[PDB]
């Protein structure tokens, strides 16, 4: 219940050589926080600005470490526990994950794990991508959703599955379909729109769109214009809202507000609300669930 | 051999309901061109600026139709035959393809076909993506490379496989790995870098990197900064190099020069150089090869 005590992030799960390992020092910290938790994790391709956006949710210009090269930067899964801006006695647990698709690691399977863990530990899951919603992205989602079930196994009065938010970065297109205007949320609905008919494939189509809309209780989508611009992008955290594109600042604001006011408390199947100790448990159960027996 | 006769693009292959169909009117045109051909096709996720870049290679501000919404724009495969800027008596055949990953079509298989056809018809294959080289992208490549073999079947003194170029759009990162500077070409080499060791997986890793470097004779990579900027992006073809970011204009120039001077003439397995009639044949052989018998 302590006083705003987490200066910066800390690796919660280590990722070395295809070996995900819970970090004791973080687990030691979780066992200390007894307040209920609102966990928010982000996931998406590497080098898509995930950490930078996760900081905005912490209200600090500095926090989750960024990188400005073509090389994967955030490794494993990081946690940052901070007082909840809108819920007293609540703890906002921010989770930053290792980017997907790094061509130096080239480990689809290893990605599947981090991705899955993130969904398993969140109460609000944020899927971050550039420009648009892709089928490939939407397929990866579906796969991990299923992979998430398998994992739970080796471990319907109001679920405990995470709410969902899809973030679109450096957006640069009109955002309108079939001559008729769209809002982020509608665009996301449009992409998950089921196929009115039937067919061997006319169904293999909406198959994922079913599970995705079923798995994630609530959905939401936010668009984000490219922060500042080329040349200033490698120094984004120093620059203040002044030098940044207004549109973005607004987009970030509206996103944080959405999160601060709608992200639910993490609850275990049974209704029990998740807190430091219970979260520390979930990790171990899952990390150990992963690895070892298939 | 006629006088610079192809005002604008024309659909070479139609894509309706999982049905790829060669367009007679284009085939009628191919049978007319008797000059040797340098075919250059682009492929990549939808809404990544492919058509806009393909026009630069035609030297016209107008040409392949663009679209500025979240909706897939170019459908099927388009062709544009134009006089070769650097090779007399040569015909530069530009191929624009239907973007990948459109969440409205949601047809991975259908994508695989267009992607494959493009590689089969090109002498220079251009893979276009945003920001960086992804593993997912690099996997899709490998898959189609193999799928390309299967198709040939249902149909080593200096090959006839296409040369390769990877284009990076709206690039915005430093471009340097392991503290030591990189050039596009090195970055692409870095991503295809094989694993010095062995292991069940220490090999499943460089497996695609083998086939990819084996399949594509010559490789090349070009980076491109975001053309103009947000707000002007939906009108890119009207704006002239003036309003555009210099860096880009230069990048486009250097790309076109590379293509105009290194893209080889299309040759059939046997050494025979491909011309209008022979190309018209390849299409039919492949379209008909695809569809029908698995
Ligand atoms: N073009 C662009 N760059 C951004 C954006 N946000 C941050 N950046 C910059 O891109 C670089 C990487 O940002 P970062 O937040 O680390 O992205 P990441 O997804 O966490 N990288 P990784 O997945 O490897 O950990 C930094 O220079 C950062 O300032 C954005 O929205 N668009
Ligand atoms: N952000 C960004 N936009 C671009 C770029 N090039 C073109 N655009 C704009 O993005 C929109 C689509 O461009 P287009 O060339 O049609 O892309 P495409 O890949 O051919 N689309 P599709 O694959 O669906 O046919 C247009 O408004 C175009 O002006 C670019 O390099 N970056
Ligand atoms: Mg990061
Ligand atoms: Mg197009």
């Amino acid at each position: 219940a302590s006083e705003i005590h987490m200066t910066g992030p800390m690796c919660l799960i280590e990722n070395t050589n295809g070996r995900l390992m819970a970090n004791p020092e973080a687990l030691k910290i979780l066992s200390a926080i007894t307040q209920p938790m609102v966990v928010v994790a982000i996931v998406g391709l590497y080098r898509t600005g995930k950490s930078y956006l996760m900081n905005k949710l912490a209200g600090k210009k500095k926090g989750f470490s960024l990188g400005s090269t073509v090389q994967s930067h955030t490794k494993g899964i990081w946690m940052w526990c901070v007082p909840h801006p809108k819920k007293p006695g609540h703890i906002l647990v921010l989770l930053d994950t290792e980017g997907l698709g790094d061509v130096e690691k080239g480990d689809n399977q290893n990605d599947s794990w981090i991705f899955a863990l993130a969904v398993l530990l969140s109460s609000t899951f944020v899927y971050n991508s550039i420009g648009t919603i892709n089928q490939q992205a939407m397929d990866q989602l579906y796969y991990v959703t299923e992979l998430t079930h398998r994992i739970r196994s080796k471990s319907d009065f109001v679920s405990f599955f995470p709410d969902f938010v899809w973030t679109l970065r450096d957006f640069s297109l009109d955002l309108e379909a079939d001559g008729q205007p769209l809002t982020p949320d509608e665009y996301l609905t449009y992409s998950l729109k089921l196929k009115k008919g039937t067919s061997q494939k006319d169904e293999t189509f909406n198959l994922p769109r079913l599970c995705i809309r079923k798995f994630f209780p609530k959905k939401k989508c936010f668009v984000f214009d490219r922060p500042v611009h080329r040349r200033k992008l490698a120094q984004l955290e120093k620059l203040q809202d002044e030098e940044l594109d207004p549109e973005f600042v607004q987009q970030v604001a509206d996103f944080c507000s959405y999160i601060f006011s709608n992200s639910k408390t993490k609850t275990l199947s049974g209704g029990i609300q998740v807190n430091g100790p219970r979260l520390e448990s979930l990790v171990l159960t899952y990390v150990n669930a992963i690895s070892s027996g298939d």
